[PDB]
């Protein structure tokens, strides 16, 4: 049987599938190492929200994301959003093995859960004997609809690659902010951090204490707003606009008229979402400020709400002490790196 | 499976490190949290004499209760555990095999015809495999990597370790463990571990082990019947000391002043002895001419300033092995004693960094 360990010598590719790009990342385990990572820009309305739906349109960007990231890995970590997850504490009969339980989640999961049993992928777990009573066993359940998991498996099928493990983006974050805390000088038991990942369209807070998720917030806010200021003053495309934010080259008047005004649209956001979260709890301030997303690779947007907030603001950065692949551009992957923070979440969920 | 589904929080849930050796049980637990680990719990249990004959459990009673009092000494929650058996036990071997074939289809197929590439007969063989790739000589077979003990081996530590209501989920392999703790040293070496080689001397009780380390992996592996033991009979005899009293004497002191001259001293030079001829016999042997480092395990290599002897007389920078230089520490562990135990816990250390790798 399998309790065999006679041979030393399994990961896992960290697939994030947004609305604006297919990001890949690679990681291997010793201290960790990057071993590759590609980012894959979407067609429009390909993914609108969290959900995928012009099937051919993602696979098609799904294949080119591994040409450009160049590996023979073919098995993925995908995530869906956590509100498609309910989560919920049930009582089952004791005696029953994980087999048995199946089976009866496959047939008496409608009682449980609210969605109708045929479309209905639950995924459980015995927490342990009750306390009350030793006839019942208390049952962790996590479910969601089939759809969300069938797509994404569908949509990696059109590129050759297969869903290991079907995660939820909330875990995921906790995952890889538990490798910050090198950056922040203590492990991230010890603090309450408010994650601000800025994206294209969206915004999200994510306030973790000791590790666990206690508030999420979404707004429509995001880095399009920045890009479309550019493509519009400057009569730039989509693809050119995007690039002269990280590479630079517009305009002396760029900065006053377009950059600057955004960063207190960025300020004020962030500024809006932690008074949210404020006024909707126990907790009266947050240790730190962690920025993620591609929109926060802004020069200096860190220190910036720093100032305008009173709490310390750093950019995140899972790739400070791993290793890297000699194939993989470290000045690329700095640069994209508070953006990898779901990709490199996923890829963490290979090592257990 | 059908279970593709992440949804619920892992526990990512860790095991604990039990090396079963012929004279002692060990524990170690392990966690991480940043980059640095940190011993949960560890206890060490002595084990009767004759209850394990070199690396074979003979008395199955007898070792379950030590290795459930250990537990209880350690003081842990844990009811999983990694154990090792001696590479001495595993017959390693890469055949060729049908191409096409499924991970399940060769396991079938191989637990019928084991016994044409095992030197063991059928009925007593636990073996392990892994496909390679496709065969260079012929691109229609492919290469799966056996590594194969005799089932006993395998089924004794599961009993004893049922007895004390724990369960192996991995049999692991010594020499691999070590490789894991030697990993450990990169900050005591003064250099990185993945750079040096080091030749590894585990000086134990009954049994010195001497593994070469080449960029993290073992090369080189030779075995005597020289221990610390031979230090501990003599302080019975000389002083009408019994096996429990030479032993804490050993390491707490307090003989009378003859003990250095007569039985201290002649050992030390019995210890220099051993390792010189083993690294003459690897020279000899293999391509390398002279070695980085060598690295001191076992709780022999606790000898005070011994490190520094086998240094002058061979020529060669030396250290006394140390896992837990850079890992912190829980509250309810000994701090004072984990330091006099350190060198005789990487064998169980590596069994427990095998859940971080
Ligand atoms: N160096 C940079 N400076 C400023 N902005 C950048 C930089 N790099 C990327 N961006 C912006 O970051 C955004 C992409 O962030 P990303 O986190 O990938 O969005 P997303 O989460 O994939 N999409 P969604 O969450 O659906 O809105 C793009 O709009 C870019 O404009
Ligand atoms: N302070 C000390 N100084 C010198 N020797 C010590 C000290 N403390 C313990 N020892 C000895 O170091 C030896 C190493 O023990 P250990 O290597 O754990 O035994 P083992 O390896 O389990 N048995 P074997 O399989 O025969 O090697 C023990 O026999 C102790 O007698
Ligand atoms: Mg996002
Ligand atoms: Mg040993």
């Amino acid at each position: 049987s399998h309790m065999l360990g006679l041979i030393k010598k399994n990961t896992l590719l960290g697939i994030d599938i947004s609305s604006t790009s297919v990001k890949l990342l690679e990681l291997s385990r010793s201290r960790y190492k990057v071993e590759a990572y590609a980012v894959e820009p979407l067609p429009p309305n390909a993914v609108v929200e969290k959900n995928i739906v012009e099937l051919e349109g993602v696979g098609q960007a799904l294949s080119r994301v591994l040409v450009k990231a160049k590996t023979n890995l073919k098995s993925a970590v995908v995530a869906v959003a956590g509100s498609a997850v309910i989560t919920k504490t049930i009582e089952m009969e004791a005696g029953l093995s994980e087999d048995e339980l199946e089976n009866q989640l496959k047939i008496e999961a409608d009682q449980y859960i609210p969605y109708p049993l045929e479309e209905v992928a639950i995924d459980f777990e015995v927490q342990g004997l009750s306390a009350r009573n030793p006839e019942r066993v208390d049952v962790l359940l996590a479910a969601c609809r089939k759809e969300n998991v069938e797509v994404r498996e569908a949509a990696l099928a059109l590129a050759g690659l297969t869903a290991k493990v079907v995660d939820v983006e909330a875990y995921a974050l906790e995952r890889s902010y538990a490798l910050l805390s090198s950056q922040l000088g203590a492990d991230t038991d010890q603090l309450t951090v408010a994650v601000v990942d800025i994206g294209a369209t969206m915004t999200t807070l994510s306030v973790l204490h000791n590790g666990r998720t206690i508030y999420t917030r979404e707004q429509l806010f995001g880095g399009r707003q920045l890009t479309e200021e550019i493509q519009r003053r400057y009569g730039l495309s989509v693809e050119e606009a995007g690039l002269a934010k990280k590479q630079g080259g517009l305009p002396d008047d760029y900065d006053s008229e377009v950059l600057r005004p955004f960063k207190d649209a960025v300020v004020q956001q962030v500024s809006r979402s932690l008074q949210f979260f404020f006024a909707a709890g126990q907790f009266n301030d947050v240790d730190y400020i962690v920025l993620a997303g591609g929109t926060a690779s802004i020069q200096d947007l860190d220190r910036l709400i720093q100032q305008k907030i009173g709490t310390p603001t750093l950019v995140a950065n899972p790739f400070a002490d791993m290793a890297l692949n000699g194939k993989v551009n470290a000045g690329a992957l700095a640069s994209d790196a508070p953006a990898l923070m779901i990709a490199c979440g996923l890829a963490l969920r290979s090592f257990d």
